[PDB]
């Protein structure tokens, strides 16, 4: 089996991207965000409770024959971005871009932080990290993903992000009119729990590439590139007027600006990254300060290659024995 469903920014600055999921029987769609840094398939519910529901599409267990409360077992996740939710959970018919799941963990919630609420474009999640991060007690669950895999034709799922533009997930194959030359894959750690790889090194605009191990995560879920300070302030420093404001929360430019672009390594293969996939526009409205797509991981305690870097290729989430992770330029 194969499925292939369309992701869709949640607003101009590509700060998410949600994709449509059918939950249930009949179907109940609902839009989410596919988040290769975790391994909840979370939902917002006729469970949330309400105060904390603001034009999110909810998925009501009651009208699904098909779900089936998984008794005793409780969920609670923390985001990196300090951001929680946490509830019960049903088992249930999941679809994504065809592709059926059968008895898969739907994480009802019953309360989300404030960011979630805020939100209104984002249903809920679907982790695609490994399934050892999961936080369902006294069961783990496993992802969507480790659900379909043995199913797939290919053990593999691929995200090709759209810069201010849809893009497309496919789980099962790999869609070779995608990309432009070839993959390159590279060696996957899954120690964390997470799709977590060496990167070769970097360039700043037309500068000379720097041969450096960057060890850090593909992580879907993650808007920015989060980089160690060293490559941080490199890349900055190309920009006039740039600093870092602790104000603000990190580095801003002058909305004047034009900015170089970044290149990573993967393998002896090159991703750049375009200088307008860097510009996250005004700090508040009308400010003449914009905010930057790359930032310090200091403090993180991981790096994190985000929507920023992601988008700039087509990315193969390589699920076999051997997890690996492949980078094409399109």
């Amino acid at each position: 089996s194969t499925g292939s469903a369309t992701t869709t920014p949640i607003d101009s600055l590509d700060d998410a991207y949600i994709t449509p999921v059918q939950i249930g029987t009949p179907a109940q769609t609902l839009n989410l965000d596919f988040d290769t840094g975790s391994s909840d398939l979370w939902v917002f519910s006729s469970e949330t409770t309400a105060s904390e529901v603001d034009g999110q599409t909810i998925y009501t267990p009651s009208k699904s024959t098909t779900a089936k409360l998984l008794s005793g077992a409780t969920w609670s996740i923390s985001y990196g971005d300090g951001s929680s939710s946490s509830g019960d959970v049903y088992t249930d018919t999941v679809s994504v871009g065809g592709l059926t799941v059968t008895g898969q963990a739907v994480e009802s919630a019953k309360k989300v932080s404030s960011s979630f609420t805020e939100d209104s474009t984002i249903d809920g999640l679907l982790g695609l990290a490994f399934s050892t991060l999961n936080t369902v007690s006294p069961t783990q669950q496993k992802t969507f993903f480790d659900n379909a895999k043995a199913s797939l034709d290919s053990p593999v799922f691929t995200a090709d992000l759209g810069y201010h533009a849809p893009g497309t997930y496919n789980f099962g194959f790999i869609d070779t009119t995608a990309y432009t030359g070839s993959i390159t894959y590279t060696a996957v750690s899954t120690k964390q729990g997470f799709w977590e790889w060496t990167s070769t090194g970097y360039a700043v605009g037309s500068g000379t590439f720097k041969s450096t191990s960057i060890d850090g995560i593909a992580d879907t879920g993650t808007t920015l590139l989060y980089l160690p300070a060293t490559v941080v302030s490199a890349y900055w420093a190309q920009v006039s007027g740039a600093k870092s404001s602790s104000s603000v929360g990190g580095y801003v430019f002058p909305c004047s600006a034009t900015l170089p672009s970044f290149t990573f390594g993967v393998g002896s293969a090159r991703i750049v990254i375009p200088g307008d996939y860097i510009d996250f526009g005004p700090i508040s409205t009308g400010s003449s300060s914009c905010f930057g797509g790359i930032q310090s991981s200091a403090g993180i305690g991981i790096n994190i290659f985000g929507d920023v870097a992601l988008k700039a290729a087509f990315v193969v989430f390589n699920g076999a024995t051997t997890p690996t992770l492949g980078f094409a330029s399109k």
